[PDB]
């Protein structure tokens, strides 16, 4: 379930969108944290192995637990030309 991925920034950005964070509308009901809600199909994050629904645990070694949305966005924008992402990925979802 845990993966470390490295995304090479391009002109368009990192090729992801994020949702969630403390005080924001959650990405899913049972978790208020930061999630990758969109991955550009032909983009840098997709190439690095990022997938939709990944929970974003760290950016360049900094933990996002308890983080607000705005601070997570800033971390990604300020992460440089290569961005290390640590994620939690569900193999399957129980319903």
């Amino acid at each position: 379930e845990e993966l470390t991925l490295t995304i090479l920034r391009q002109t368009g950005g990192l090729g992801i969108s994020i949702a969630g964070g403390k005080g924001s509308t959650p990405y899913k009901g049972d978790d208020e944290g930061i999630f990758i809600s969109r991955v550009s199909e032909e983009g840098p994050a997709a190439r690095a192995g990022v997938r939709v629904g990944d929970k974003l645990l760290e950016v360049n070694g900094v933990a996002l637990q308890g983080a607000e949305h705005h601070e997570a966005v800033e971390a990604l924008r300020g992460a440089g030309t290569a961005v290390q992402m640590r994620v939690w990925r569900e193999r399957e979802t129980s319903v």
